[PDB]
């Protein structure tokens, strides 16, 4: 994924990647919504 982003000119965005605010419980407090992580990964549309 990193090298694909390097080719696509998105190095800065990759190094700016962080835990999404929707996943992260609150910006101030380090809390993780693990349930929604499982929901997202179970809903990940893999190619064949």
């Amino acid at each position: 994924i990193h090298i694909c982003l390097i080719k696509n000119g998105m190095d800065h965005m990759y190094h700016s990647f962080d835990v999404p605010k929707c996943f992260m419980g609150n910006p101030i407090t380090r809390d993780i919504n693990w349930v929604m992580f499982r929901e997202f990964i179970n809903s990940l549309p893999g190619t064949d």
